[PDB]
């Protein structure tokens, strides 16, 4: 849980647009995947 | 993973506006309960 957001944390780069690709990496269900973009405040909130 | 969000999942209660009771009901951690508010958009957008 906590261990695979802090490998999977990093900066806001094209990855993280594509969450799936990340949940893909690790084979993670999109829940973690999800909850990485709800923390990242670029992700979540758009402008 | 989703199965606990599947009960955990409810209406936009006061249950979610306090995420980590929810997290203590089901002894999971912040993760899952968070994701959980990320997806309502009602806990997330404030307005
Ligand atoms: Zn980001
Ligand atoms: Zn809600």
């Amino acid at each position: 849980f906590l261990d695979g957001i802090d490998k999977a944390q990093e900066e806001h780069e094209k990855y993280h647009s594509n969450w799936r690709a990340m949940a893909s990496d690790f084979n993670l269900p999109p829940v973690v995947a999800k909850e990485i973009v709800a923390s990242c405040d670029k992700c979540q909130l758009k402008g």
